[PDB]
């Protein structure tokens, strides 16, 4: 099964992982209700996670969405907050547990910011925040988020919602990316479980400012 390796804070790759975390932080357009209100986070551990099977189902799918897109699989690093990500390590990543009422439909969701994943780690919405506390701008609890592989291939654009069972005709993905009276950060949706693999995982609290 799942193996986590633990990353040292000293090593380059806590380090670059860590960065990207922080630098990508932004003020959301909910007053912070759903992922609480932050400037940082502290982060507890970073850990690879490290699963054979799934690598394999990941990088075989890789190999042909590249071979169906000019030798391009488009491979970004992406977050991912659920409050099923236990079942995500051990399981992978899995489309029949997609997000159903997500603005592409039944997709599994990505974001370039950390803290639009945050947003999700408690549920849709942030849900009712933390376990024990049902506080969902908790700074005592320890959160995690994941920090993906995932295969984007040929991308449909869009800035609106489009709901869909599945990828577009010829393409691998939708983003939707943001625009003045639409989105304020992107979101990425894949349609099929093995176009993403969940390599790290952080554990962290949001600090308050
Ligand atoms: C079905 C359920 C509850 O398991 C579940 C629901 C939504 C998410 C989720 N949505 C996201 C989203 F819509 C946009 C975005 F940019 C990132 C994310 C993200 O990181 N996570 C994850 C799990
Ligand atoms: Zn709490």
């Amino acid at each position: 099964g799942t193996i986590l390796l633990d990353l040292a804070p000293e090593d380059k790759e806590y380090q670059s992982v860590e960065e990207e975390m922080q630098s990508t932080i932004r003020e959301h357009r909910d007053g912070g209700n759903a992922g609480g209100i932050f400037n940082r986070y502290n982060v507890i551990r970073i850990q690879k996670v490290v699963n054979k099977k799934l690598r394999e189902r990941f990088c075989h799918r890789q190999k042909e969405v590249s071979e169906e897109n000019h030798n391009h699989h488009n491979e970004r690093m992406l977050f991912h907050g659920s409050p099923f990500i236990n079942a995500i390590i051990h399981k992978g990543f899995d489309e029949r547990h997609a997000y159903i009422g997500g603005m592409f439909g039944a997709g599994i969701y990505f974001a370039e910011n950390s803290s639009k994943s945050n947003q999700y780690v408690y549920g849709i919405g942030g849900g009712t925040g933390c376990p024990t506390h049902k506080d969902r701008s908790c700074y005592i609890c320890h959160r995690q988020m994941l920090f993906c592989r995932v295969t984007l291939g040929k991308s449909f654009l869009q800035f609106s919602t489009m709901k869909m069972a599945h990828a577009p005709p010829g393409h691998h993905s939708v983003i939707g990316r943001p625009s003045v009276n639409g989105l304020a950060y992107a979101e990425y949706v894949i349609y099929r479980g093995e176009q993403a693999y969940p390599e790290y995982l952080i554990t962290y609290q949001i600090m308050k400012p």
